[PDB]
């Protein structure tokens, strides 16, 4: 649109500028398609919404949030289409898909110990940025991260609580929650803070260290809280360095105030990234 007009929005773009293909099949994100931005011949990801009227308000609050955040490890917003009907939200396309499947299907000789540490450092960087910005993620997990060329990893948020066709998001009052990634206080008092993101990050670390295994393997959801209260915690994965595991442990402190901040977690990783 024209800079001469009330509410000019630099993010608004013209639909005709993008060629729509078919949905993105990875774990499949619902109404998100692969598209091309003719101008730059770029493949992009386009989340749509046209008949799901219930979202509009929420689909729009999402767009607004993404305009407020910028970081090399956060999926980069390219443009929106929040004017005419078929609403869009264009993002960059990450060549290798979500991090969970990536870890499960990768060549482990290539994605070695040093690459896993690199991936965790990138994520903690994005989270340190969000911590500084006073933004809360609420659904940090490998399924929500994306992988690019050269093991570039970016944090995103696919609003998957709706997709869950399995055991990942157990229902809780019209609101689905990924119980095994949720901190104690978030399960008990429904209190979400940046410290509960730190708890989720600890679980994300476990996912990476195991190349994508499911948290608390074998244990049923209904006993996860009780177990945690009795001080039960996942054990150091096979081949997981002691320093990394000790960090996992700090992220799982029962009292959120005892959990490290993402700033110190990021510093710990950079340092550790030595050698
Ligand atoms: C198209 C799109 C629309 C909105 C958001 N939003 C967010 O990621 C987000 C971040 C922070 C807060 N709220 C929302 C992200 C995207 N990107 C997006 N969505 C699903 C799959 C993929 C995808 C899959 C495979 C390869 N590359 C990208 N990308």
């Amino acid at each position: 649109m024209d800079p001469s007009s009330p509410n000019y929005d630099k993010w608004e773009m013209e639909r005709t500028d993008i060629t729509m293909k078919h949905k993105l099949g990875g774990g499949q994100y619902g109404e998100v398609y692969e598209g091309v931005w003719k101008k730059y011949s770029l493949t992009v990801a386009v989340k749509t919404l046209k008949e799901d009227t219930m979202e509009v308000e929420e689909f729009l609050k999402e767009a607004a949030v993404m305009k407020e955040i910028k970081h090399p490890n956060l999926v980069q917003l390219l443009g929106v289409c929040t004017r005419e009907p078929p609403f869009y939200i264009i993002t960059e396309f990450m060549t290798y898909g979500n991090l969970l499947d990536y870890l499960r299907e990768c060549n482990r000789q290539e994605v070695s110990a040093v690459v896993l540490l690199y991936m965790a450092t990138q994520i903690s960087s994005a989270m340190e940025y969000l911590e500084k910005k006073n933004f809360i993620h609420r659904d940090l997990a490998a399924r929500n991260c994306l992988v690019g060329e050269n093991h570039l990893v970016k944090v995103a948020d696919f609003g998957l609580s709706r997709l869950m066709t399995g055991d990942t998001y157990t229902a809780h009052a019209g609101a689905k929650f990924p119980i095994k990634w949720t901190a104690p206080e978030s399960l008990a008092y429904n209190k979400f803070s940046i410290k509960s993101d730190v708890w989720a990050f600890g679980v994300l670390l476990w996912e990476i260290a195991t190349y994508g295994m499911s948290p608390y393997p074998g244990i049923d959801l209904s006993q996860v809280y009780e177990l945690l209260e009795k001080d039960y915690r996942m054990e150091r994965p096979e081949g997981c360095p002691e320093k990394v595991y000790e960090l996992m442990r700090a992220c799982w402190q029962w009292n959120p105030s005892d959990r490290p901040s993402f700033a110190e977690i990021h510093q710990a990783f950079e340092t550790m990234f030595q050698e």
